[PDB]
Order: C-alpha cells, then structure tokens, then sequence
C-alpha cells in the first residue's frame, strides 16, 4: 500500500491512515472509487 502523506510533509500523524484501514479500509476504496 501506499506511504503516510503526513509523514512526508510532517503535517499530522503517519498511523493516521491505519486507522481507517483498519476501522474500514473499504471505506476509504470505495469512497474513492
């Protein structure tokens, strides 16, 4: 999967993303679509 943004532009928390990947990575793949 794709790397942190946040951790890259140091503008919030990395782990931010495994949050909704883990409480519903569906979530964010099919919001996106």
């Amino acid at each position: 999967q794709p790397l942190p943004d946040c951790c890259r532009q140091k503008t919030c928390s990395c782990r931010l993303y495994e949050l909704l990947h883990g409480a519903g990575n569906h979530a964010a793949g099919i919001l996106t679509l």
